[PDB]
DNA sequence: AGTGACCTTTAAAGGTCACT
DNA sequence: AGTGACCTTTAAAGGTCACT
């Protein structure tokens, strides 16, 4: 299940098994080099019913579990599916 | 174009770019943990006309050039396809 | 604008069988 | 029994768009 939040995961994502959600959300984040500030004390609890409710802390526990950021394609590699030899 | 008999190739196979041919060849070879002997000096020319007519040489070139003999799945990995998580 | 269930696209795995 | 053109299956990458 997925490492993050808890959602179910069928596959790894960047890194790390995670949710549908998890991975669309690490994958816009970093593309986009978006950047967050957390309403409160930078520990939210993120689950699947929670999960949505903070950017920063949601992103927080997605650098601190293990998702890489480089895996999301940069440079050369934008717009390809699938994997790359 | 495939580094051991210079067919056309897709893709890499075993961890050199090959065709199918070679896959298949190679794929089997260590499946079957076939042994070949050289009916003359080992230095059979591997080429796509002449690529069946030694198989020792055929192998050896193939390990030569680099495809590793554990890709193809052995014990607890025998049966499964595609990409392993 | 952001979310995420759903989809296509890849590299590369093995399985198949007419032909030899 | 061996070959190899062809097929299906894997994980995992991006793209979509009704819903909010
Ligand atoms: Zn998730
Ligand atoms: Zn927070
Ligand atoms: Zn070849
Ligand atoms: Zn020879």
């Amino acid at each position: 299940l997925c490492a993050v939040c808890g959602d179910n995961a069928a596959c790894q994502h960047y890194g790390v098994r995670t949710c549908e959600g998890c991975k669309g959300f690490f994958k816009r984040t970093v593309q986009k080099n978006a950047k967050y500030v957390c309403l409160a004390n930078k520990n939210c609890p993120v689950d699947k019913r929670r999960r949505n409710r903070c950017q920063y802390c949601r992103f927080q526990k997605c650098l601190a579990v293990g998702m890489v950021k480089e895996v999301v394609r940069t440079d050369s590699l934008k717009g390809r599916r699938g994997r790359l030899p």
